[PDB]
């Protein structure tokens, strides 16, 4: 069993839970591909529903008893019947539940047991689909108190397309090619604008429109679908002390809601199961203000800092990022709108990692993704040797439907 | 072949360099471990074949006679010896290529200016001192600093090694108190009670520069006191903010470590010190404000005057700039060689394309090429890279008690 390291503190432990790892990662003795973003039949189907079976059982304190073997017969009956099986409710909540704790890239996993599970199994329309989607929404949202959700649409199944949301997020601002060589927007959802004019949007032409949604039902193009703007909640930015800062016009939105994962539970998978949380400040700060290739804002704040440019010495790109992120924080604040600073969540991952090593005997973590983006090493986590593997339940990457 | 994609711009290569992987990493399939620091007969030949066609392909004599004759040598040499001596110019060579294949370094864009020492024929502690301290006079350069390796003699059975036991050449003290706690460098509490064992009489200051501690081999170690104009140091001083200078900061010159095992060619060289220069955020952020070592962000943030009661005013954040600042104007002040990680992160670009049209690939950990400020900031942040062990190489090892 691997031996980790906290080179902070001296603490030394030893990731027991590591070996239970089913599904395999990139990395081999010969190359390590850790920093790769994307690395990646009916007896098969029965050993994954068997084992999260066990896992269920065991949280409700009911290992080996009546009712679990009763459950463990049944499946199998239904897969020699059916080819597949039906989750129980409860075993839907815990296993969504787990998905989240087992998610190796996501640092706010403190909260993993306080998640509302939307059940929309029995969704039979795009349109339907898209109610379930503003429900979401609008429970999540809470006015600006941020809950923890996700909805969990059917599961695939044999004869049937899949239900699909072809968004990446339930909220992503357009990205429109401009008329030299730019982009006007957010030069990541370039595509998933295309694909909307495409299917009958009217675009706008600002740098913060909030896209429709193109929703699948199965076996069914994808239906276009506007957002109330009353129900997409947004933040103004200001920066406490740069005046001027609000003159840029630049906006964010509260709700964070990634929507083109799948969720895979005891081998049955879920393609779409939007799940939302609230943001971390770098995430918008850093990332997708100041990335070169995202809203690449920071040269034209440290002009307006009136830092000098051009020599890396002075670190103006360090100190305009720094503003930046102060910004987003006041601005949320201000807005009475959830958010948590990279110095806040790393220091609650940290417990997290410390609750996981009771429970557990370990925690899969992506150390690239857990350290925060600016300030890595003034964050505890910086010093904390992780080990990264893959349990199921999860949420993976799955192939664009188009 | 790994499929290695630039998210900054879009850009795809492929890492054919990594077929080549000689020792096997921590990784397995199951479980990545690329976060660890320190993890936990006849075949010199193999190693030492293999050595010499990597010299005669890099001076394009491949299949030639001057590369036919070097196999034969080294193929009499173990026969008769048991282990073979490295040609000047090979040892040289080899001493590049260490470096270049180094994954964790950011400065690799140097590789090919390296001035190679040769102490092969040392033979006491003595001559390892005058060795040490030609190598510290040439590679500080009066500030403008020289890439430089000395290489001791190899290893070899039956007797023992040489090994300087500091980490590196210059070591600030770690003293403990009536109350257990450190002033002075934390990170070196263990050598400083070594070299307070074999006789140094301790200093009383949070920046005492250290004695080194030699050891030839089979003798225990001797202690040497490094003449202080030759340890080149920069005080520490703000370009405006005028009361830093009195927070009383130094950080000396050369970084060169001494703890490390050059490889090449399967032979072993224990004691082989290596030496460049700094990049900012190594003193600024990491030595001077990693809680376990200086630990001076809270201080720095109380003289100016920032909300330290509040996470989200990020005032570590604010204050941990400023040191960065000061390190960078002292240092070019001081006219001492110094890189920012700016600018050391976009060389390294460089470097990982030059690799790519010369050798197919670069071993590269992004956890350590990534600064620990501004990561993705600098370009190395929205690169993918590839992680393995080629020969020669630098290694971990041991500490010599
Ligand atoms: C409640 C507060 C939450 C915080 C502060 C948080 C924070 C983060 C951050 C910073 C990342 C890295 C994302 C990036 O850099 O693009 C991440 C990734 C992730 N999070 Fe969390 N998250 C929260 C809630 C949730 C919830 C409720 C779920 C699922 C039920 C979840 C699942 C994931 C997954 C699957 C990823 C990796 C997906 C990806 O971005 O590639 N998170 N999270
Ligand atoms: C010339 C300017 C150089 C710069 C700016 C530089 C920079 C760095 C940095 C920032 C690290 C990260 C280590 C840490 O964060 O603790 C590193 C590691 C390393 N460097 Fe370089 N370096 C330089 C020259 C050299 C030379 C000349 C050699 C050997 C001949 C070398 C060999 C290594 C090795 C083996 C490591 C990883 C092992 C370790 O120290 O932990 N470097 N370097
Ligand atoms: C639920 C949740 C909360 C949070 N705070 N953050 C996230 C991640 C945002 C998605 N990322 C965008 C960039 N990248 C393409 C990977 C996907 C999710
Ligand atoms: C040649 C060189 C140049 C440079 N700029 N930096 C270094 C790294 C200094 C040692 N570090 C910190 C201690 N750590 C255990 C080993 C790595 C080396
Ligand atoms: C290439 C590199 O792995 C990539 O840019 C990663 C690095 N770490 C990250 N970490 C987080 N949290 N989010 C990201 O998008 C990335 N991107
Ligand atoms: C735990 C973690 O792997 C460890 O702190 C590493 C991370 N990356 C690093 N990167 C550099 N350059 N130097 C370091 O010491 C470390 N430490
Ligand atoms: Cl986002
Ligand atoms: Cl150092
Ligand atoms: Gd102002
Ligand atoms: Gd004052
Ligand atoms: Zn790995």
């Amino acid at each position: 069993f691997p031996r980790v390291k906290n080179w902070e503190v001296g603490s030394i432990t030893y990731d027991t839970l590591s070996a239970q790892a089913q599904q395999d990662g990139p990395c081999t003795p010969r190359r390590c591909l850790g920093s790769l973003v994307f690395p990646r039949a009916p007896e098969q189907l029965l050993s994954q529903a068997r084992d999260f079976i066990n896992q269920y059982y065991s949280s409700i304190k009911r290992s080996g008893s009546q009712a679990h073997e009763q459950r463990l017969q049944e499946v199998e009956a239904e897969v020699a019947a059916t080819g597949t099986y039906q989750l129980r409710e409860s075993e839907l909540v815990f296993g969504a539940k787990q998905a989240w704790r087992n998610a190796p890239r996501c640092v706010g996993r403190i909260q993993w047991g306080k998640l509302q599970v939307f059940d929309a199994r029995d969704c039979r329309s795009a349109q339907e689909m898209f109610t379930y989607i503003c429900n979401h929404i609008k429970y999540a949202t809470n006015r600006g108190n941020l809950r923890s959700a996700i909805t969990v649409f059917p599961q695939r199944c044999p004869g049937r397309g899949d239900f699909r949301i072809w968004n990446s997020q339930l909220v992503r601002y357009a990205g429109y090619r401009q008329q030299d060589g730019s982009v006007r927007g957010d030069p990541a959802n370039v595509e998933i604008t295309e694909l909307c004019i495409q299917h009958g949007w009217t675009p706008g032409n600002g740098r913060f429109d909030v896209l429709p949604l193109l929703l699948q039902a199965p076996d069914e193009p994808p239906e276009l679908f506007l957002l109330p703007p009353e129900l997409v909640l947004e933040v103004p930015l200001e920066h406490p002390t740069l005046e001027w800062f609000a003159a840029l016009g630049l906006r964010w939105y509260a709700l964070p809601a990634v929507s083109n994962m799948l969720l895979e539970i005891g081998g049955l998978e879920f393609p779409a199961a939007p799940f939302s949380g609230w943001y971390m400040s770098t995430e918008i700060g850093t990332r997708n203000l100041c990335d070169p290739h995202r809203y690449n804002i920071l040269e034209d704040v440290a002009v307006c800092m009136d830092l000098d440019t051009r020599t890396t010495s002075s670190l103006w790109k360090d100190k305009a990022a720094v503003e930046i992120n102060v910004a987003v924080l006041h601005s949320y604040q201000l807005a009475k709108v959830t958010i948590v600073d990279h110095h806040a969540a790393t220091a609650s991952f940290m417990k997290h990692l410390e609750n996981e090593q009771k429970a557990r005997g370990g925690c899969p973590a992506d150390w690239a993704w857990i350290v925060p983006p600016i300030s890595g090493s003034l964050t505890p986590v910086f010093h904390q040797e992780m080990v990264n593997y893959f349990l199921s339940p999860a949420f993976r990457y799955q192939p664009d439907p188009w």
